[PDB]
């Protein structure tokens, strides 16, 4: 599923991401935009052999099991394929654990490099929220 901007904002708000750990909703929409272009089926491989999955590009090195990342962890207790679903529940629940791990949204390289320090509220302008 490729989400619309306001569609994703509403779904993220319904799942409790608005101001979660102090990050306003525009931060999450901005992160999703530059991580996956709003596409739940996005995958990208990392140099160490791990893979990032779904709309928030969650990494198999720590957070999910994809059967091909030896020596890694599965801290969200999910198969990585679950993160590619049109239902974003698994991605949002896992993202809540990531952002709570001490580094905040700096865990997402695209957020730090393309969202942090910008007017992130622009990403929800015009939406009925
Ligand atoms: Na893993």
């Amino acid at each position: 599923k490729v989400f619309g901007r306001c569609e994703l904002a509403a779904a993220m708000k319904r799942h409790g991401l608005d101001n979660y750990r102090g990050y306003s909703l525009g931060n999450w929409v901005c992160a999703a935009k530059f991580e996956s272009n709003f596409n739940t089926q996005a995958t990208n491989r990392n140099t160490d052999g791990s893979t990032d999955y779904g709309i928030l590009q969650i990494n198999s090195r720590w957070w999910c099991n994809d059967g091909r990342t030896p020596g890694s962890r599965n801290l969200c207790n999910i198969p990585c394929s679950a993160l590619l679903s049109s239902d974003i529940t698994a991605s949002v629940n896992c993202a809540k654990k990531i952002v709570s791990d001490g580094n905040g949204m700096n865990a997402w390289v695209a957020w730090r490099n393309r969202c942090k320090g910008t007017d992130v509220q622009a990403w929800i302008r015009g939406c009925r929220l």
